[PDB]
């Protein structure tokens, strides 16, 4: 489950650089059975390089260990009560959404 912005009522979000990787592992934490349910994940393992986010969404750059570097797009509880997808894809992307 999300439960990170109930009906989204973003009013601070961020007003500073890459947020805390802390902060981003405590997502990845709590998103922890969604990431697992859905892709088959361990977030303990996930190395995060920036965790940051736009508006409805969070997004927390990570290393894989794959060698893919996924930008977890955790959907704020905007509209829904988990998190969308992951904002894969290192050097190039196309999907705005994902």
């Amino acid at each position: 489950g999300s439960l990170i912005l109930d009906g989204d009522l973003l009013k601070d979000k961020l007003k500073l650089p890459v947020i805390d990787n802390l902060f981003g592992k405590e997502l990845l934490d709590k998103f922890q059975d969604d990431i697992k349910d859905k892709y088959g994940v361990d977030t303990k393992d996930l190395k995060i390089l920036k965790t940051s986010e736009d508006k409805r969404f969070y997004y927390v750059s990570v290393d894989a260990g794959d060698g893919e570097k996924c930008k977890f797009k955790i959907r704020k509880d905007v509209d829904v009560p988990k998190m969308v997808g992951r904002k894969c894809r290192k050097d190039d992307d196309d999907d705005d959404g994902y």
